[PDB]
């Protein structure tokens, strides 16, 4: 039977280019799509709404985008005064002392990620086709049904699961 399987290409479960050893673009290339079907927002016990794993994400893996709109750092003040006065919930992720990213009208998922003093989920700034992106990435493997949390790192209580817990947000 495994005559003719002898010189038959072997075949195995494909890795996600998200989850592989290769350059940042081209791992983000395929994040928005892939992103999709790794996370959901659901109700979650932390706090309010979060964002959670549909199926397993690999431990070092671009789970999503910090999507938005990057802005100066200068614009920052003005537009949530317009979005208080229009009574639109504002969300923002600074980038560095001069830009940051504005999810507030044109965000996704990403938003929902609540905070955790022991978190399994990290971000960092890159670099596409001249564009800056703010990416958050799996610490470690993480499983269907489980909620991704960040160390938002700012006093106002902490929900967090964690045993190390540091008690306030900030
Ligand atoms: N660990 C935590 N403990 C208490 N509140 C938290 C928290 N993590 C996030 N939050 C709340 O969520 C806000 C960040 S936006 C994150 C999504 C939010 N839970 C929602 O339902 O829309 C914070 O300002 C804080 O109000
Ligand atoms: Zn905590």
């Amino acid at each position: 039977p495994n005559d003719e399987e002898e010189e038959e290409v072997q075949l195995k479960s494909a890795r996600r280019a998200t989850s592989m050893d290769l350059p940042m673009p081209m791992r983000f290339r395929h994040l928005k799509k892939t992103s999709k079907e790794a996370v959901g927002v659901y109700r979650s016990p932390i706090h309010g709404r979060g964002l959670f794993c549909k199926r397993n994400i690999d431990a070092g893996e671009m789970v999503i985008e910090y999507a938005g709109n990057v802005i100066r750092s200068i614009q920052t003040d003005k537009r949530e005064k317009y979005y208080d006065s229009k009574g639109i919930g504002c969300y923002m992720f600074r980038i560095d002392d001069s830009e940051v990213v504005d999810a507030t009208m044109h965000g996704n998922a990403a938003r929902f990620i609540n905070h955790s003093c022991e978190p399994n989920c990290y971000s960092r700034v890159i670099n596409i086709d001249g564009q800056k992106h703010i990416v958050i990435f799996a610490m470690r493997k993480i499983y269907r049904g489980e909620e991704l949390t960040y160390d938002y790192k700012f006093k106002l209580p902490c929900n967090c699961g964690a045993k190390k817990c540091r008690k306030f947000l900030n």
